[PDB]
């Protein structure tokens, strides 16, 4: 019993964090294999991030110029290419603790964790989800970037995100491992604004599968409702519109409970409609939506 | 910016993880050096854990009758010893990922990442605290007992936890690595009920002061307080009573944000009185207590 918002043991993750100097800036790379994967503004200055052109900075630099550091040994730098906004700088050593790995770029609504690293030494693990607006809310001081997002199967890690920059407004925006980011966000220190932080309907319908297997189920009630009516109410609250596909994938968590998914639409409606009114559920105040149905399912089975 | 419930980075502690069985229990164990450390209720079939008698229950079995399983390899157990409520498994070969440790006993109010396990091999890791009552709020399954809860400076992992039972009420009680219960638990499937589930006031301040870091501050008022005006109305809501103890660990996060202790103390008091009115601070519609003073300086600061 209880359910917790867990993260991925870090352990083959920590050991391809290594620290990449390019002149004056230290971020974090990633270690795979011959290949050490970083955001390519390493080779910024601050000044540079203003109207940056990746192409003429990268001119200027040479294998010698990338300090590729993997705890207190130096990896030495054999060759460097730009791929989308990332730096791949090719070693003369493979990394040992190279895991089984795969780069995948995930969807909206998506969960994973993330390492969050500084001088290529890790601090520590959370849980976050991929938002609508293809920003995450992550926890990121200056020297994170390069600090990756990643999902693991049995013994496959799934890179999915590196860190590379924070809006304004304190929301963090980065990149798949192929160097493509997230959104429309961009490599430069501009107007970048986020659009609408919906909330993912799927995820809180998965939750609320959670609080009842684990005992919370106060806000269950005698109604039901429809997809089409269900949605009336969910664009009200900015909630995303649900799909014959998300009841798809909710169905493994109605079979385990008994309650069909759209009389927990009805339970999500009157809990949008009327509030929680001084309650908790799973010990929160809000409706909690960075667990997908996978996650709930992981976590109340114990899959390792 | 940003602000997360962080958990260590989990690969030294995942490193010591393996498979205790004996007879037909199957549990986690701990392995530092030539030891493995796991609970004496891995002797005991369900109907034993009704009444045990584990000086009893421990004379029918010998070394061979415990197998301990790291990854695919198996382990020679030379020795078998309990030390209150674990057992310390001696072994022929030294871990070689042993990392430097220590045993830690923590005090209410301390948080710890708990390693969840099972079959000796890592779920996911997650951040929680040992509650003034002394229980935790985890997430365990059936098979999760001898996971372990830790702290890491530096290089050291202090171990402080180990899972041994849930509570009818689906709370959490477990040991130190000593063997010594938190609070009056017993390994025993009896009537054992908690206490008073405080709020951990300094980790609320503590997590406050993270709100005005990073930029929630619509809770700060123009009033202050003295500590005892504070502790009536803290007692009124089942909050521990703030000491001067507590103002002077707060000193550091007082001195960054120029907002003194009294003052937080002030905007603490009226969100109590008042509730948040449908606000959220750092994400969360509740006041948060499971973050430490030290847990939000080194989040703050970026430590590794």
């Amino acid at each position: 019993s209880g359910f917790r918002k867990m993260a991925f043991p870090s352990g083959k993750v920590e050991g391809c964090m290594v620290q990449v100097t390019c002149g004056t800036t230290t971020l974090n790379g990633l270690w795979l294999d011959d290949v050490v994967y970083c955001p390519r503004h390493v080779i910024c200055t601050s000044e540079d991030m203003l109207n940056p052109n990746y192409e003429d900075l990268l001119i200027r630099k040479s294998n010698h110029n990338f300090l590729v550091q993997a705890g207190n040994v130096q990896l030495r730098v054999i060759g460097h290419s730009m791929q989308n906004c990332v730096l791949k700088l090719k070693v003369d050593t493979a990394n040992p603790k190279t895991p089984k790995y795969k780069f995948v770029r995930i969807q909206p609504g998506q969960t994973f964790s993330v390492l969050a690293c500084y001088n290529g030494s890790p601090s520590g693990v959370y849980q976050c989800a991929m938002r609508p607006n293809f920003t995450i809310k992550g926890s990121f001081l200056n020297g994170s970037c390069g600090s990756v997002g990643f999902n693991i199967d049995y013994d496959c890690v799934s890179f999915c995100y590196m860190h590379h920059m924070e809006l304004p407004t304190g929301v963090h925006a980065g990149t798949d491992l192929e160097g493509n980011f997230y959104g429309p966000f961009v490599d430069r220190q501009t107007a970048q604004a986020a659009g609408t932080d919906t909330t993912i309907t799927v995820n809180v319908l998965a939750w609320l599968y959670a609080a009842v297997i684990n005992g919370d189920r106060w806000f269950l009630n005698r109604f039901t409702t429809t997809l089409n009516d269900f949605n009336l109410v969910a664009m009200k609250y900015n909630y995303e519109p649900l799909t014959q596909d998300h009841v798809d994938i909710l169905g493994p968590l109605s079979a385990q409970t008994g309650i069909a998914v759209l009389d927990m639409c009805a339970s999500l409606k009157e809990l949008l409609q009327n509030g929680m009114n001084g309650r908790t559920i799973l010990g929160s105040a809000l409706l909690e939506d960075e667990f997908t149905p996978f996650d709930v399912v992981r976590q109340c089975s114990g899959v390792t």
